[PDB]
């Protein structure tokens, strides 16, 4: 299993680490930070300039635009590294691209006006999350009569909408959306039953550093919240997930280390 | 369902354990840290000798462990674990409270198999000895071995734990095959305690020194629990008792409450 963009590729034959980059000097920080996640083995980093924040107000395109593309450029052209871009807006979509971005990782699955057709014309990897609802109002009441079959007919009718508009389903990640309208108890549903999903045979990306299910779990505050972080990226890794996304890099990879050492002495390669 | 008793009280495996290690005035900085753990939610505290280490005599080790045993015991509704291969420390330790003989010989010196059983307490069955054909086989063998000379002795097998014994004698993939493999142990129908915090396999992958291995050595435990672990054996109580927490609500979650 592999991903191509921008005349290189990816391998994902082992878990990948992806480190976080918040752009919500701001240009010289953020590179540093990007630099310190490199160094500690993230081999993705996700740049993102608009709050995803439960009750989150939107930034205009062009402060978005001035907060992200010069990130992106700027890691582009010194490091090796691959780079997600976080964005809704199809111009924010075009002028990633332009600078050197690999993936767009769109927590609304291209669901904005023209979001959808800029992805296709870039030719990148895309990663389809599930949300319930939008960041205002997602967490206020989170309902499932089923949260996973809801979460995998919710794949079903998005892969159909990338293919039609021509993207091909090879260029597609899958996401379950920790913390992106469910409570507690359909988080770690997602999370125990995570590795049903790979009947898509696409790439799985999940996100859980620091959220509310680690968060309401322990009932601590955001900085107590690694130990918890690395054991959801270890059980996500040891379901066979492709892409951990992360704030605290060197923890994880150190973790995924051990996951991939306990992965290539087991026949199947995969819990379930 | 499966559960322990020792000293009126028991064990709940239904959900795993951290079994914190204590180091052993001297007693009154072993009671303090014993605290320390209970606070960070081990529910086990095991007390002893690594390998490597002198050898002592009966009665040093003795008046090493037996004041510690007791003093735990008197202040504290933990379990006690004690790491141990003699008969006498065997006998006077469940004289003071322990819950648990965690022998690493499994009971191999003179008479200790009989003091063991004298006891009535639990008994954790762990193997030692690198080179292996199918590491886990050998370590199965071992355990089918060892639960038969328990059974001979008058032990209940209701009273035995296994542990297949992460780094003792075992090289790197040796090791990794066995925690790849953990859950096919569960055929026994017996507790699995393992204890892999901060060991070589850990630094050994990493390239790292024994106080960097923390983040390893909660990989190691989450993948042991995950696959049905009934004790972690570990240092470092409170991170370990967090990332349990998550397990626990993915297991519960889990239909089949268990992975393979
Ligand atoms: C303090 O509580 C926190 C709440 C939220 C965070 C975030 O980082 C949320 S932004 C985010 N999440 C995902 C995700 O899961 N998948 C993908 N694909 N993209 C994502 N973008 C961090 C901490
Ligand atoms: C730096 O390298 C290290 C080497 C060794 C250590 C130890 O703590 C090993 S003593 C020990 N292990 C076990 C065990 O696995 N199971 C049981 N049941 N009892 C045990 N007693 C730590 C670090």
């Amino acid at each position: 299993m592999k991903l191509f963009a921008q005349g290189t590729s990816l391998d994902l034959s082992h878990p990948h680490v992806m480190g976080i980059l918040n752009v919500t000097n701001s240009l010289i920080d953020a590179v540093k930070h990007a630099n310190l996640m490199i160094n500690a083995g993230a081999t993705i980093i996700d740049v993102g300039g608009e709050s995803t924040r439960p009750g989150a107000a939107e930034v205009s395109v062009e402060e978005e635009l001035q907060r992200v593309i010069p990130v992106v450029e700027a890691i582009a052209q010194r490091f090796e590294v691959w780079i997600s871009v976080d964005t809704s807006k199809p111009e924010v979509i075009r002028e990633s691209a332009k600078v050197g971005a690999h993936i767009i990782n769109d927590i609304r699955s291209l669901s904005e006006p023209g979001a959808l057709e800029a992805a296709a014309e870039t030719g990148l990897p895309v990663c389809l999350m599930h949300m319930q609802g939008n960041p205002k109002t997602m967490q206020e009441a989170p309902k499932y009569d089923d949260v996973f079959a809801e979460v995998n007919r919710y794949f079903i009718e998005q892969i159909a909408r990338c293919e039609q508009a021509g993207i091909a389903k090879e260029k597609l990640l899958l996401d379950p959306g920790f913390g992106f309208g469910k409570n507690l108890s359909h988080n770690y549903s997602l999370l125990a039953r995570l590795a049903e999903f790979h009947h898509f045979n696409l790439p799985l990306l999940v996100g859980m550093s620091r959220k509310s299910m680690i968060g309401q779990l322990l009932n601590v505050g955001p900085s107590e919240r690694l130990s918890g972080s690395l054991a959801c990226a270890v059980i996500a890794a040891m379901q066979g997930a492709h892409i951990i996304r992360v704030h605290d890099v060197k923890e994880t990879v150190e973790a995924m280390r051990v996951v991939e050492a306990t992965l290539s002495a087991k026949e199947n390669k995969r819990y379930e």
